[PDB]
């Protein structure tokens, strides 16, 4: 198929990336840029990600969500129904609305494109209603990730696909804050792309620390994999 061709001969080894994010929660402005590499061959991405500004002024956790569905790896009878590969190169439009369970929301928009033979996460950021010295703006957040699906539909009047999810971030108390997302993607060029039947993602994150870094900083390792069409 010609069009699963254009994706593969896209995503066939590793590709560089970069990831460049400004943001705003109840006006603590902050930039983060993040360098790495993806292999969708194995659904695996590896990040490092550096606070810019000084002190990120929110948990390193709540911002892995924002911080490329087109690295996850489709299984060869799921190859139909990768939206995201298909999109590229002119890339897609990912928008979410996260909703912190009784604290504030995120609100981000992103354009993730290539730049050459670099596929880039461009993202803008603003976080409203936040409590002061909840679990967000009070850092109470565990600095560790659980592993979730994330259910991909079509979202055909919009040539698109919309996502609904759940993550759970441990507190230090042993509780967990709630962060529901709603998430929509929009193809940026003209072309065709594939719109998928109903399927989910398979994640699971890794965060660490680089331990020659001085500055404010996340290192990510995801695995990501396309399931739930048998």
């Amino acid at each position: 198929d010609p069009m699963v061709s254009k994706g593969e001969e896209l995503f066939t080894g590793v590709v560089p990336i970069l990831v460049e994010l400004d943001g705003d929660v109840n006006g603590h402005k902050f930039s983060v840029s993040g360098e790495g590499e993806g292999d969708a061959t194995y659904g695996k991405l590896t990040l490092k990600f550096i606070c810019t500004t000084g002190k990120l002024p929110v948990p390193w956790p709540t911002l892995v969500t924002t911080f490329l569905m087109c690295f996850a790896r489709y299984p060869d009878h799921m190859k139909q129904h990768d939206f995201f590969k298909s999109a590229m190169p002119e890339g897609y439009v990912q928008e979410r609305t996260i909703f912190f369970k009784d604290d504030g929301n995120y609100k981000t928009r992103a354009e993730v494109k290539f730049e050459g033979d670099t596929l880039v996460n461009r993202i803008e950021l603003k976080g409203i209603d936040f409590k002061e010295d909840g679990n967000i703006l009070g850092h109470k957040l565990e600095y560790n990730y659980n592993s979730h699906n994330v259910y991909i539909m079509a979202d055909k009047q919009k040539n698109g696909i919309k996502v609904n999810f759940k993550i759970r971030h441990n507190i230090e108390d042993g509780s967990v804050q709630l962060a529901d997302h709603y998430q929509q993607n929009t193809p940026i060029g003209d072309g065709p792309v594939l719109l998928p039947d109903n399927h989910y993602l398979s994640y699971q994150s890794a965060l660490s620390k680089d331990p020659n870094e001085k500055r404010d900083h996340m290192v990510l390792l995801e695995f990501v994999t396309a399931a739930g069409i048998t």
